[PDB]
C-alpha cells in the first residue's frame, strides 16, 4: 500500500502532475503503434524483395530494423525524461 | 531542382514512404505541443514558488528544465532514427 | 493516496523490487558525491591556473565541465534504465 | 614502455588525477555487481514464471533485459565522461 | 519528382548547403572504413586466441564488438545531427 | 612514469593497437575542422540575416548551434567507444 512512499526520492504528486504524466504515456502509445506499422512495412518490403539479391543487399546495408530499434529507445527515454521533468524526484 | 538527387546516399522515395515519414513528423508536432505545455507548467510552478526558499531549492535541485531539454532531444533523435528506418539512405 | 495506481502502466511492486530500486538510487548518491568532488577539483584547478594563459587555454579546450555534465546525465539515465528493468512498467 | 606518451592527446597525469580516475572505476565495480544482481533477479523471475503464459508475456513486453543492457551502457559511458573530465585529453 | 517538397519541414537547399552535407557524409565513409578495419582486427585477434581460454575470456569480458557497434551508432547519429545543423528542417 | 600501469583496468598495448587508436583520433581531427567550418557557416548565415526578422526567427526555431553541439558530442563519444573496442580495458 502506497508504495511510492517507500521509494527514495519520490514525492507526493498532484492530480495535475499525474494527468500530465499520463498524457506523455498516451502519446507514446501512438508512437508504439507507428513503430509497429513501420516494422510491418519493413517485413513486407523484405518479403517482396526475396530473390532480388540487389534489393535484399540494399535493405541489409541500410539496417532499417536496427534504426527502428534505435528510434524506439530514444522515444522511450525521451518520454522518461519528460515525465521526470514533471514528477521531479528528490534524488540524484 | 530535385535537390535530393545531389545529396549522397539519398534514394528516390515512394509516396507510401513519404506518407510514413510525414506521419512521424506529425506525431512529433504533438510532442512539441506537450513539451511546450510542460514548459509552461514549469514556469508557473516556479512563479508560484517565489519567496518559498525551500520549494525554489527543491525545484532547482530537481533540474526539471534540464530534464525537459533532455527528453526533447531524445524525442527528436528518435524521430530521426524512425524516419531513417523508413527512408533508408544508401550511405554510412 | 496510492498515487501509483493512477499512473498508467505502473504495477504493484514487491518489497524485494522496492529494495533493489532503492539500492540503485543509493549507489547513485555516491556518484553524486564523486561528481561534486570532481567539480570541486575543477574549480580549484581553474583557480590555481589564473594568469597562466596557456594552462587556462588548455583547460578551456578540454571542456571538462561539459564532460562532467555529460557523464552525470549518463549516470542518471543509466540509473533510470536499471530501475525500469526492475520495476517493469506495463506501458511503451 | 610509457605507452601513454605515444597516444595522441594524452598528457602526463598527477597522482591526484590517477586517484580520482580510479575512484570512478571502483564505484563502477559496485554498479557491475548491482547489475549482475539484477540480471540474476530477472532469470529467477522468468524461471518462476514458466508456464504462466500471462506473466511470461508481461515480462517479455516489459523487455527488462534490454533495459538492463541500456542502463549498463549509460553507466559505463557516464564513467568514461567523468574520467575524461578528470584526465582531460588534448585532442578533439 | 522533387520529393523533398512533399516532406514536411524540408526547405530548399543551396548548393553550398548540399556541399557541406556531402562533406559530412564523405568523412563518414572514412569512418566506415576505419570501423571495418577495426572489426577485421577483432576477428583476427579472436582467431589468434582460439584455445587460449584466458585470452578468449579477457576478450569476451571486454566486449569489443559491442563497443565497436556503440561507437558506430554514435558516429552515424553525430553525422545526422551535423547535417541537421546545416540543412535546418522547419519541423520539430 | 608509466602512468597507465597505475590506472585500473588498463593493459599494456601493442604498437599496432596504439596505431589504430591514433588513427581514430586523427579522423576526429578532420571532424573537428568540419565542425568549425559549419560553425563559421552558421555565424555568417546569422550575420547575413540580421534585420530579416523572418529569417532570424527561422534560424532560431531550427536551433542549428544546438544540433551542431549534439553532433559534436556524438562524434567524440563514438570515437571513445571505437578506441575502447581497440584498447579493451579490463574493467567494467
Ligand atoms: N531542409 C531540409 N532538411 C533536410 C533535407 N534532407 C535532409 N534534411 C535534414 O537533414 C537531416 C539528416 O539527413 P541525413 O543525411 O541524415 O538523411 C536522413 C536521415 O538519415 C533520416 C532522417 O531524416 P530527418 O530526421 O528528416 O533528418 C534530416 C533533416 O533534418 O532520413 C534520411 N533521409 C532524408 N531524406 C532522404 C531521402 N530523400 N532519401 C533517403 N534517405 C533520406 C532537405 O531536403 N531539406
Ligand atoms: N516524485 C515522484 N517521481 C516519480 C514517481 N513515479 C515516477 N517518478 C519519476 O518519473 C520518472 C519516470 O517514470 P516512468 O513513467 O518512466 O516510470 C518509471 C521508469 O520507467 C523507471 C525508472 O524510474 P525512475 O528512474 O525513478 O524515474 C521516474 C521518476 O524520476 O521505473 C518506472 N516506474 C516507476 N515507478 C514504477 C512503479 N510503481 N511501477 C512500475 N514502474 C515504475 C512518483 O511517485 N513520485
Ligand atoms: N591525458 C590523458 N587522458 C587519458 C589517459 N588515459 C585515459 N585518458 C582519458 O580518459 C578517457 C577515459 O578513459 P577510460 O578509463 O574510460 O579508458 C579508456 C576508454 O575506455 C577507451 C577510450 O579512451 P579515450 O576515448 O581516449 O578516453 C579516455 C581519455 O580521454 O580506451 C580506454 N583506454 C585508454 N587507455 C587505455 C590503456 N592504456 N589500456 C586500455 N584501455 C585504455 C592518459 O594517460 N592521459
Amino acid at each position: 500500500d502506497n508504495q511510492h512512499k517507500k521509494i527514495k526520492g519520490y514525492r507526493d504528486l498532484s492530480q495535475e502532475e499525474i494527468d500530465m504524466m499520463n498524457r506523455v504515456k498516451e502519446l507514446g502509445s501512438q508512437f508504439e503503434k507507428l513503430i509497429q506499422d513501420v516494422s510491418d512495412h519493413l517485413r513486407g518490403q523484405y518479403n517482396a524483395s526475396l530473390h532480388n539479391r540487389d534489393e535484399i543487399t540494399r535493405i541489409a546495408n541500410a539496417e532499417p530494423g536496427r534504426w527502428l530499434a534505435i528510434g524506439k529507445t530514444d522515444i522511450q527515454t525521451g518520454m522518461m525524461a519528460i515525465i521526470r521533468a514533471i514528477a521531479q524526484p528528490d534524488s540524484f
